[PDB]
C-alpha cells in the first residue's frame, strides 16, 4: 500500500491548480510537516513551471524525435551540415528535457538546484524513499 | 478563451484531493463569490464521490457493453431467460451511470438534486451558460 499526502497548489487567482502524489515509507513521516512542506513545493512548482511529465521515461520516442527532427532541419535549414545540425539538436534536445520534465527542472525556490536533486537532499533527511508518484496541472483555457 | 476558476478541493486527511476546471461566460461571473462556492462544492462532490467522467458520452462503448453483459450473464447464471435478463441489466446499468457519471450522481449536499440540476439551477440563478469542463482526482494508493 501506497503512504505519503496529494500535495496540491492554488494560484491566486485562481486559474492555474496542481495535485501531486507524493509517497514516502510510513504514516509518520507523511504527517510530518517538513515531507508535508515538500509535497506542497513541489505542487506550487508544478504549477509555475508546467512540466509534462515526472520523469525522462515518460516521453514517447516520437515526440521526442520529432521535436529534434525540427531542431535538425532548422540547423540544416540555417545551411548546417547533418553533423552539426546532429549536436545542435542534441543540445537542444537537452533543454527540451527541461522545458517539460519535472524531475530536470530547476527548483522553483532554488534554481541551482533540479527537482530530482531537491528529492535527494529530501530522502537524505527525512531518511526515508520519496517519490513523486504523478500530478495533475489544470489552467483556465489551456 | 475560457472564463471561470479552478475550483478544488483537498481533504482535511490530505488524502483525496480533486481539480476542477468550470466555465462561464464572464469574468465578472467568474469572480463572483456564488460561481466561486459552485465550483468549490462541485470539487468537494467530486472528492466524495469518485465519478470517473463528467457525462454519460465520454463513456466507451466497450466499457458499458462490459458491464451490461456482466448483469446479463448475472442473471442469466441465476436461470433468468435473456429478456429478463436484459431488462435487469437495463436497471443496473442506470444505476451505473450513477455511480461513475459526475453529471447523474445525486449532488452531495442535496441528493434530492442531480449534479445537472445543480448546474441548471445555478446557470437560472447566475444567468450565464456554465460548464463542468474536466476534473481530477487523486487518492492516496488508488
Amino acid at each position: 500500500a501506497r503512504e505519503g499526502i496529494i500535495g496540491h497548489y492554488i494560484h491566486h487567482n485562481q486559474r492555474v491548480g496542481v495535485l501531486v502524489e507524493l509517497n514516502c515509507e510510513t504514516d509518520f513521516v507523511a504527517r510530518n510537516e517538513l515531507f508535508q512542506n515538500l509535497a506542497k513545493d513541489l505542487a506550487m512548482h508544478i504549477a509555475m513551471m508546467n512540466p509534462r511529465y515526472v520523469s525522462a521515461e515518460e516521453i514517447p520516442a516520437e515526440e521526442l524525435e520529432k521535436e529534434r527532427q525540427i531542431y535538425i532541419q532548422a540547423a540544416l535549414n540555417e545551411g548546417k551540415p547533418q553533423q552539426i545540425a546532429e549536436k545542435i539538436a542534441e543540445g537542444r534536445l537537452k533543454k527540451y528535457l527541461e522545458e517539460v520534465v519535472l524531475l530536470e527542472q530547476p527548483f522553483v525556490k532554488d534554481d541551482k538546484v533540479k527537482v530530482k536533486e531537491l528529492i535527494q537532499q529530501a530522502i537524505a533527511k527525512i531518511g526515508e524513499n520519496i517519490v513523486v508518484r504523478r500530478f495533475c496541472r489544470f489552467e483556465l483555457g489551456a
